[PDB]
């Protein structure tokens, strides 16, 4: 519990509400000690942040002299406005931790440099599971973030999921593998759904055991000093089902697709932040 | 509660899936790894050493493994059941709970073996998955006819301490085997490309692995405890002209929705596949 | 008391003045057109109807108090040198063109008289049975009540909303193009209906109602598209059977394909207008 | 006076239930359905509405004089065989499951009582907002107005026309399973939207609007769907470009499969169900 | 001119109309010469055909009574049932001549037989274009046709196309390549105007020039002793627009499709004789 720190939020959309309630359940923070803004209080995401008790404001100022540490969670290109708005508000006390995805400390304190030197700056990319607490978070400080925030901010961030420091040019290859991440999931899911009712299943119970499936992998892997190879080595029996299964997804590529997911959403990522770059 | 049962189990076959549920069962505390027998024509096996290292039981004689078993699954290959169906069903006591979690092999196919000694044996059809192993399998279970109603609420109650289980329909189970039974398999080849695409895109092969399956365990348990639809969970990641969306475009030009079909369906069909061959035989 | 006129009198001209006279938002007689070919079809059709037609651009700008722009893209600056000089304060103009940015026009008319009222739209066709899908832009001396009389004109032949003017070639891409990716479907399924026995009026006819029907679950609903399609498919079926060989073909993928296609094209046309003008 | 029953309480009967009374055919109280389950969430929004509701299959058939079959097609013969010495000579029995043949109900309820009097029709999930696609083929022992009646009936939700029966298993590949292929579509229309700009809640409108509209185009239409496709592309525009890359992926062939798989996926199940009964 | 015969179709339907008035605008019938019969008189074919002026019954039997040449233009699974209505009405007079795909010529003289020996019947495959006197045509003449009444046949078909006899074991593979081949056609020439609509031409143009071209074409092959490759190599110029788009069509296998089409009609044509002479 970090019983003297006050979070706000510039922006109170998915990603917001995705921490607001991890941190919340967490029991990290309560509620009443975080501020979210938004120039829209109509989303359901607003809706949601009320009824756990979050402070509401239409007025970006009001959260940045409500927080200690204060998440940017508006969407890239909203960014360099946010920093003009509220830079000349920024004070010595003020952590800033952008989430947007792309989006470089440099360009972040350049623009708050502006208004008073020596802004503290953190960069992460997390994703919508620290909604039930595990997510996938890395971050990477900036020129005059002090060694504590970076070990405050991981010790808030590890309470919703997986935390780790990185080098800032891994980040936007992290944005399209773990970022991305939770869609490619889903759309695996919904498919293997599809596939279980092919073969007889109900819906419901197709889409539990599919999930439930993935979880129970995805932890055996965490939990495992072995290689998924081997680890799916033990499934198939010879001549058995699972090899044949596996088979069929090697013919169509499977393996090719996810990465070239990876990549595609990585590029984009870096295209993205180069034409923001070119219109500074 | 379970653990002051006291209860006595048995696996004929100590291969992955005995070492699995042994290991979910004792790391939930319900079972004492020194009440579980294992058997297996072959001690050489490193499920037989990882067994006998928890302080499970092992002896070369299936009977052995019957006489001390309460419960008793069976964890040899489908194959294998009629075979040890010959040479231990005069061993199954009025007591025994059977369980079979051997892939495609009917209730009715163990029945009509044990029938012929003695006439009520109390049978149970399962499917599980080995993330019992880290307490997270996905079981489903089907009663057969001599099944009492307690026998199915025991097997659900011990099943549930390593993951989701639930009694079906016996109709249903190749296909939960196609979905949860080979559904590890997909995810860890999926988990493998994954770690492949973060590579090429230049992150360490350690980071690679740890960030890609926290995705996945993060993702799954976000439905699990979600009311949404997959579609709508996913359309909450993807911004308007952004990384995500991008990313989900060349997985559908690839077919990947389909390929995952086609997987569910090729393990399903091969599971039927191989026990039409049995009942022919 | 409203005048309306259209510059162009083909088929997008056609398909609004039939939607606004059906839903009687406004008469016939209020409405002048005008084409330099008076031998189309579209022109005969609006004769009948009872709109005005001429050949002279002039004419139908002295006409009008609400001027839309129903030419081709690369014939807006064209028509915009033609009439500059007779826009006039009360004037509101409403370009249809594809592509054509607020931007162009403003500079164009600007350069006759100051504060041009401009309101950019993207429709559809299906304004003709008044379901079409329309989104505006408003310009830059656009007063606030020059959007919600566009606003009510047109969500009386469709749906009809406010959007940003950078939205607008995406629209284009998705509701523009989107009818001739419908006829295009419903060709095809009439096609296999008829392979597997139907006479072919029949499939047409149960095709279109389908898509028709499955469209208007869509907007009544507050479920995901694909928890109706869960919906309709029972376990083991023939819905999933069909769902199968779609995903196998990658479906979706080549609808996705053709929005970004003409998203694409749309604004690499506008840039070429841009680099000419 | 007529009272309505529906044997099953899932999908198809909440939603011919809520399309009979939002026509205003039927009122809520003339209505009972039964399932063996009173938890389903469709049970529910059909106590809700006003229908009556019983587990037993029995108090349904006492109930109604219009008894609609609306389980799966495996329970059919079970339900026929429960209910098969509770039929009357009032009774008119309306099966809605796919593939289960007129034959095979009028024998199974002919070994209680001679004469049952049988239609069986196709429809789809849109006649919950009235815009279904139906389809019936009377039996042997329907009189001719029993016909009319069930016309007259599910004209109410939408499109009905009589047919051979032996052209329902192709309807239920088109217009049956329709229904999800348009979902698929506009998810991915949407998701098209998404990539190039689009907000997904505008997206999703605009797509659904899109398709709503060049269907009821088509239907209002005498003309081919390819000339209609012909009026959108402008020479060298952005829709035709859209056209080429759908046509590169068999767009129209993927559509021409899923319908062939559904009719013959449905053919196939019923033909198991003959080699078991 | 043929004064002295009635010409009869038992159908109304598009090949109805489409053979009528190709003889009607040959000049070879009168159209009140010409009876057709039709259980729907409320087809746009039973109006056009009305147009012409030629007779409308909706009685079969009325038809056979009326004509000397008789042609069976109704869908093949009709036949039969055609063939035991009127059957009792076949005169020593009369030649049926069998338009529907794939029905046998021994099928229809074994129901005949059952009524008057030695029918005298011609089985034939067209297609729609004889309704502009440019139909492609074959024919086989049955076990009891005299040598006169080929010969009158192949006058009557001339007049409306090419055409020429062959062995009836030839038919179901001409209705796969000239049959359906107007379809194929059609399929080439929608396409064809899509690709000149895409690089700038107005529809219209588009569709008049595509037709043109295909069917200079085709009358070039016709008049010419050349291999179409042949007339194929005359056009490109090295390293000319021609060869190019050749080479585009051959890396799509459209040399394939083609004989896909031709093998698909061709089979299903065998397939559907297949079940109707089982259900006899
Ligand atoms: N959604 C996800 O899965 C994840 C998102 N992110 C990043 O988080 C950021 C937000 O993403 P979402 O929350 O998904 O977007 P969202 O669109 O749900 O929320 C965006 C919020 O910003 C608000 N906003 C717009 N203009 C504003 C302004 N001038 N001042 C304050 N608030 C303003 C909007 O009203 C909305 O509440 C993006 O940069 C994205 O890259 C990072 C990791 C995962
Ligand atoms: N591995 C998995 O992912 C899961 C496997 N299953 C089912 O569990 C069963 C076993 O699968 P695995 O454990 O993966 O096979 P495995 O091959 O690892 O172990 C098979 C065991 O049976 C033993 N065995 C062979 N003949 C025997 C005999 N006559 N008497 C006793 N033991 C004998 C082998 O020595 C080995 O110990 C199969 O029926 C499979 O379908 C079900 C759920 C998941
Ligand atoms: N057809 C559609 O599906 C929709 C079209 N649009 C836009 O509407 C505009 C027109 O589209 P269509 O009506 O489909 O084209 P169209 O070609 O049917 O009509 C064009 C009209 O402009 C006339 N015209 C040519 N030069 C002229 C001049 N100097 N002065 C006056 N009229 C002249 C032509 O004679 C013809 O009447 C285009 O900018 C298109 O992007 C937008 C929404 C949908
Ligand atoms: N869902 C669709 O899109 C359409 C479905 N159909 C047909 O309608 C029938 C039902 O389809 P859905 O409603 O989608 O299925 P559903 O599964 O939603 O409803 C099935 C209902 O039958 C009930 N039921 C099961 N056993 C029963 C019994 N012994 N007695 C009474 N009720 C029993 C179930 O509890 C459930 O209420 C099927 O034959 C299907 O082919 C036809 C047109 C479209
Ligand atoms: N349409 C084409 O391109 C060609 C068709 N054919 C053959 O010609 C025959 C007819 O083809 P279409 O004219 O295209 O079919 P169509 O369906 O246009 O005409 C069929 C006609 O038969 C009538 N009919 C139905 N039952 C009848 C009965 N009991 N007595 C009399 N008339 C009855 C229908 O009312 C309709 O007028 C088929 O066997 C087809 O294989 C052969 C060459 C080309
Ligand atoms: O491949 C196999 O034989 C096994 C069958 C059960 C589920 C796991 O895979
Ligand atoms: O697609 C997007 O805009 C976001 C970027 C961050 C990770 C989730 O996806
Ligand atoms: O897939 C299914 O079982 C149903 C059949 C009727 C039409 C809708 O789909
Ligand atoms: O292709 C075209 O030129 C038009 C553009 C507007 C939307 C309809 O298509
Ligand atoms: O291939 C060629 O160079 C020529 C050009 C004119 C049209 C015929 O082909």
């Amino acid at each position: 519990y970090f019983q003297s720190m006050s979070v706000g939020f510039i922006g109170a959309g998915q990603l917001a509400f995705a921490l607001a309630k991890g941190f919340t359940a967490a029991g990290v923070l309560a509620a009443h000690k975080i501020m979210a803004s938004s120039p829209d209080m109509d989303l359901a995401t607003v809706s949601a942040l009320r009824k756990m008790g979050v402070k509401l404001t239409p007025h970006n100022k009001e959260t940045v002299q409500h927080s200690d540490v204060l998440f940017l969670a508006v969407k890239p290109h909203i960014i360099p406005f946010i920093l003009d708005e509220i830079g000349a508000d920024i004070e010595d006390r003020h952590i800033v931790v952008s989430c947007a995805a792309g989006v470089t400390i440099s360009s972040i304190e350049k623009k708050l440099s502006a208004f008073r030197p020596a802004p503290r700056v953190i960069r992460c990319m997390t994703n919508t599971p620290v909604v039930v607490r595990e997510g996938a978070t890395v971050y990477a400080t900036g020129t005059h973030a002090q060694v504590e925030d970076g070990r405050l901010m991981e010790q808030l961030l590890s309470s919703v999921g997986f935390c780790t420091e990185v080098e800032e040019d891994l980040i936007d290859a992290v944005t399209g593998l773990s970022g991305s991440g939770p869609a490619y999931a889903f759309t695996a899911l919904d498919a293997l759904a599809d596939g279980g009712v092919k073969m007889g299943l109900p819906r419901r119970l197709a889409v539990r055991l599919g999930a439930q499936a993935l979880l129970g992998a995805a932890k055996m892997l965490l939990h495992s000093e072995q290689h998924p190879g081997q680890l799916k080595d033990n499934v198939s029996s010879p001549g058995g089902a699972t090899i044949h299964a596996l088979h069929v997804l090697e013919s169509g590529g499977f393996r090719s697709l996810l990465i070239n997911a990876v990549e595609a959403s990585c590029i984009r990522t870096r295209e993205l932040q180069s034409m923001a770059d070119q219109e500074q």
